[PDB]
């Protein structure tokens, strides 16, 4: 066990081992706080959250669990890894405070999409480095959930992490009104017509395509209707196959209730793009979810001649979440939690 050391910042009590000096905070959120803060051991500058209130209902000492199952699992190049978990806790009977580290990151997609001007091999690279990682991801039957460009880290060499995935957390209130929150998410699951499966993250992927073609955002609606008649614009209301397909009686009564618009032409909508760019993104945005691209395929595809390498895209480990359909105490989700935390072993 490390030497643990104490210190209040913004009234706060952080306590944690040596290894880690000149905490600085940087962010609060309801799922916790974050330092910045420079890692002997390693080198590395990382950053550092405290998680807020973990155990305080079965619901949150269920989603603490399932944050570090995920984060422990993801071991990937354009993915967000775990460099250490700790807690100052010596047994499971005084344990009450989880910390998480990773490797900090500065700027986000938002970024750059506003304030570069992005050349088509710009949006080849970036855009490669998140089918790799999602390749990765559904390879193990995880599905992303909230992919939008403040979840995807950059640096100044143009590489990418995917980050801060969807831990079954967003509100009904964060998802109303003229909000970011709702524009790259996919319309069979904006008014939950389907369950979620990972074609929702590919119709995410050609959201934030668009978007750093143009520089501006693809769906902004206004509210969900709204946005849902942007989109029908765009991709067309359902043909007769997948009228049958759909299994929502909610969405059939609603949808059948506006006039029929046929598919819009890509050329005509992303004026100048590159030709190969729009053919890829007429197979993302594909009203129905059967039928879109999946990340393996996407990365075959000729608009990434200049990057693909299938010796070098690899996929996952199997993730075991058959823990999702459990029914357990509090306290049984707590000591589950103590066993990760205290078998973490740290990358080379
Ligand atoms: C079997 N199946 N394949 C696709 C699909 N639905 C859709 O892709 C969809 C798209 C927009 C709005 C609502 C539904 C279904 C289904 N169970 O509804
Ligand atoms: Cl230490
Ligand atoms: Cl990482
Ligand atoms: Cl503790
Ligand atoms: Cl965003
Ligand atoms: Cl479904
Ligand atoms: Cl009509
Ligand atoms: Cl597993
Ligand atoms: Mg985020």
């Amino acid at each position: 066990r490390p030497t643990f050391y104490r210190q209040e910042l913004n009234k706060t009590i952080w306590e944690v081992p040596e290894r880690y000096q000149n905490l600085s905070p940087v962010g609060s959120g309801a799922y916790g706080s974050v330092c910045a803060a420079f890692d002997t051991k390693t080198g590395h500058r990382v950053a550092v959250k405290k998680l807020s209130r973990p155990f305080q209902s079965i619901i949150h000492a269920k989603r603490t669990y399932r944050e570090l199952r995920l984060l422990k699992h993801m071991k990937h190049e354009n993915v967000i890894g775990l460099l250490d978990v700790f807690t100052p806790a010596r047994s499971l009977e005084e344990f009450n405070d989880v910390y998480l580290v990773t490797h900090l990151m500065g700027a986000d997609l938002n970024n750059i999409v506003k304030c570069q001007k992005l050349t088509d091999d710009h949006v080849q690279f970036l855009i490669y480095q998140i089918l790799r990682g999602l390749k990765y991801i559904h390879s193990a039957d995880i599905i992303h959930r909230d992919l939008k460009p403040s979840n995807l880290a950059v640096n100044e060499d143009c590489e990418l992490k995917i980050l801060d995935f969807g831990l079954a957390r967003h509100t009904d209130d964060e998802m109303t009104g003229y909000v970011a929150t709702r524009w790259y998410r996919a319309p069979e699951i904006m008014l939950n017509w389907m369950h979620y499966n990972q074609t929702v993250d590919i119709w995410s992927v050609g959201c934030i395509m668009a978007e750093l073609l143009t520089g501006r955002t693809l769906f902004p609606g206004t509210d969900h209707i709204d946005q849902l008649k942007l989109i029908l614009r765009l991709v067309g209301t359902p043909g007769a196959e997948l009228l049958k397909k759909i299994s929502s009686e909610s969405a059939r009564n609603y949808i059948q209730s506006l006039a029929q618009m046929p598919k819009m032409n890509f050329a005509n909508v992303f004026i100048g793009a590159n030709p190969l760019a729009v053919d890829l993104l007429e197979k993302m945005l594909v009203l129905d979810s059967d039928k879109r691209i999946t990340a393996a395929q996407a990365l075959a595809h000729a608009y990434f001649a200049q990057y693909h390498d299938p010796d070098d895209e690899p996929v996952a480990d199997p993730y075991d979440q058959s823990f999702e359909s459990r029914d357990l105490l509090i306290d049984e989700w707590k000591s589950l939690t103590y066993d990760e935390v205290i078998s973490f072993v740290p990358p080379p």
